[PDB]
């Protein structure tokens, strides 16, 4: 069990890694992971991710009570959404990573699995990866579609928007991100080439 | 407010996160500010993002007179014409990033708008991009054509060169360069798929 | 000659350097290397390769017998069937670096030589690189391909996976991982413009 | 004029600088310039340039006598040739870097000029682009060609194998050569798309 120091700490050192490697560019992306009184540590409003200070980032309760810190990003919102509507998850990671947010703009995504797995690590660490509609940034409509998707899935695609990834830590929510930034970047490196998908077995094989 | 001191420590700041992250290669890009007094910090000529000094960041009139530091940057011209055309514009980042760049040297753009949005983010926090014609480096019709549209847009692509990007501060500016450029690479990787549009009523919602 | 002390070191200088310059993401890729006792030096399990510690490393026979350390990576099992069948094997890299694995992923592929060389140092330095069919992950069929490959070659494409690379140390292990990964990127750089391919009598001089 | 002390300097500098932001990967690339005696200070074989020791760059006459430091990098023998036939060069960069060697492996190339402008910067800085025809490795084919073109051209495309640029300093061969690859990677990005090229006399302009 990590103390609220290390969490801090977890959450400004994750945040530059993300930034340093072009995963989080500019003011986009925000990070929030529960703490051990259940109130949620999160990234605060207008934050760069290279930039957090541990000292001033926002708690605030799983029903939006602003507790400590800065304020919290408004992105926090739907990040309490999920946690309501799961106990396992101890972490949020979104950002709007190149190639998670390009397939979040596509049409004719299906709407509860949009990686289609050609590798098998989303598999085993994610899941099947649903799509959120548009609606504009703030729009309640968001976390209520991520709270009826959250006890069933581990990720999701907000469409022209970008990825939300769960976790049981920050670290692992991270590496869920990374994994999945890394799979949606494969899809569009492979391109129209004829790609070797895992079979139905093979899939069936990582739960 | 910002400080002097702080001013130009933010402009080297900036400069170096940009060239280590890939914004900036070798001599390109320029950088500039207000000053409390109304003059101009810009990075110098013949400088390299990564390598600034803050203590000999140039300061020049509005108007042209060069004040303090090395002299400053060529494309200093065109910033100072973008600075006389907004009282809204407190500093200007203006890189080769590569995707706007990429955009910049299409045939067939939009000249009032060169970005379709797929993403809300450029329609909230920039709006329109116009398209300045090809001009021989250093043509004063460059800084013409960006105080006539100063006072209407926020940014603009100068065809086959780069962006040139507003902001209330140093930062912002970065922030709507950077989310400028990945908006740009979201054209380039999406390529020939179909893309799920922001309708009208969507971009309308964003202002 | 390396010591322990030096060879440990070389192990984690290379994870960041890997991990940095994103080779590795997230939780993926495992370094081993062979200990002047004959056993083998291997990152641990669950690790980031950013974020490796010395004193830690896992220390494991070619037998499969855990020496010292942290448990080792779960794909160790695989550098240990090169081991076994290739002497002048001191070191191998195992990545899911980008175009590698993007490689891996496609349909009729060489599964005796999957690289066509437009370039003579993959051909210098490494030679052909034999594909080994997808497994499940853990599958003892992944090895066993491994170690009949192994005598021939001296790198390795698990389909849907990622590169196996030997070396004659880590850092030439590393080196000859990076070759590949940049010899795989340009083939989807490349794409279908007209490539001018080594002639065969080109391929020929470079052995 | 720059004392030995800080061209050695230099030279590490420059070297981390293009390793860390990905122009060279492994073993791949040299550096020379010109020292105040006429010799040539250069990166030494099997480096990598993110690993250089101020102390053991080599150094060697133009006509090849070993001077200093560790044994130079095979490829100087193609570097002194540039030397021997422009006495305005006084500085090579020699990289691998990714789209310059995916323009290298091309078919068709121009062989006088590869680089189609459309962007300014390329022919004011550095102007049209040699392709030398592939030759194995070692080849005094490849140093015999650049010692014909060295007194024409500013930099040079090997086929099959990555750039060769010159420039007055180390630090402005450098952004030449940062200048070509992002130009290099502009065609890749392009792709297919209709581009607005520099016409015939946008070109005349720029020199
Ligand atoms: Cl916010
Ligand atoms: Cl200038
Ligand atoms: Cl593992
Ligand atoms: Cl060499
Ligand atoms: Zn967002
Ligand atoms: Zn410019
Ligand atoms: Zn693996
Ligand atoms: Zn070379």
């Amino acid at each position: 069990g990590m103390t609220e120091q290390q969490l801090r700490e977890e959450m400004v050192q994750i945040g530059a890694s993300l930034f340093s490697r072009g995963y989080a560019t500019g003011s986009a992306g925000n990070l929030s992971l529960l703490l051990p009184d259940g109130n949620l540590l999160a990234t605060p409003t207008g934050a760069c991710l290279g930039e957090l200070q541990a000292q001033r980032l926002s708690v605030v309760t799983l029903q939006g009570e602003w507790i400590s810190g800065d304020k919290p990003s408004k992105e926090v919102t739907f990040h309490r959404a999920v946690y309501l509507h799961n106990p396992a998850c101890k972490a949020i990671v979104h950002l709007h990573s190149h190639y998670l947010t390009a397939l979040s703009c596509l049409q004719g995504l299906d709407p509860h699995n949009c990686i289609r797995p050609f590798t098998p690590y989303v598999v085993m660490r994610v899941g099947d990866v649903p799509v959120v509609p548009y609606y504009r940034p703030g729009d309640d409509r968001i976390a209520q579609a991520l709270a009826g998707l959250a006890p069933r899935y581990n990720a999701f695609l907000l469409a022209n928007h970008g990825p939300v990834v769960t976790g049981s830590s920050l670290r692992e929510a991270t590496n869920n991100t990374e994994e999945l930034e890394e799979t949606a970047r494969l899809i569009f490196t492979l391109g129209n080439r004829e790609i070797r998908y895992l079979t139905a077995d093979e899939v069936k094989e990582l739960r």
